[PDB]
């Protein structure tokens, strides 16, 4: 999967952790969360398609990529520890993260 | 897993996209035919025990590997928009992609 | 995401199996099994965490993480197959891997 694919997969994912009701479909849909990141890894913006790997504003996404999945793995541990609430409140400063950046290198759409 | 392990997690995926009703069901069905794809990507069909990973007849099994997470990607685009149908149709154009890779690495089972 | 959270999908998705009624319910949660190893694979337990990488005693974690990885490969097999018993079962036995990896590298928590 590409980049702003796994982007929109992040943004539902968000919406089914808000309409949850149990730890396994918190759970489940975080770790939805840190495997579209995961296979998008290595993906690359519409924005910066003939920026240089090295260039600043690259690596600039390359880290905050992977700050995003650093936050949702902390979500998952609470999710995992059965704290639902202490989760989707996590899941909710994740939405911040995962907007910020998506709209930094969406393809102005 | 192995191979014939992912490639049966594929087939019954797709039987579950024929099933879905929203966009959820699909893409997170999509998502489990990317991510079966990935932990098998370096797996060895059963056929092909005995070649040599140069061969050609092996490479070729590679690169149809590939392409057919690429279709995959495509369609969890389609499903990550919204677009139920055109993702569902997109997934039976899936369908005879992962038929025809199965039966030929298949072990004439 | 780290280690113990990890586990703990581990843990919880054993539960899942066990209230499973159909293939896909089964699969699923074993996949979802495969998948948060794969993404702790490089994780580090707690008490490990000052152990060099090339000790006797980390090593021997990760052959039993290998191992984890290759108990639930063959239940995800069994699932993929049809055969919904035939894998909980096998998952019955993945459970007590799950479980002795656990309280092993454990926090003592
Ligand atoms: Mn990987």
């Amino acid at each position: 999967a590409d980049w702003e694919a796994a982007m929109l997969t992040l943004l539902m994912m968000l919406k089914v952790i808000e309409k949850a009701d149990n730890a396994a479909q918190v759970l489940t849909a975080l770790w939805f969360m840190a495997l579209a990141a995961h296979m998008a890894a290595l993906a690359t913006p519409p924005k910066l398609e003939d920026k240089s790997p090295a260039s600043p504003e690259m690596i600039d996404f390359r880290v905050g990529f992977e700050e995003l999945a650093t936050e949702i793995g902390k979500a998952i541990k609470l999710a995992a520890l059965g704290k639902v609430k202490e989760a989707q409140a996590a899941a909710e400063q994740l939405k911040t993260t995962v907007n910020a950046h998506w709209q930094k290198y969406r393809s102005a759409e």
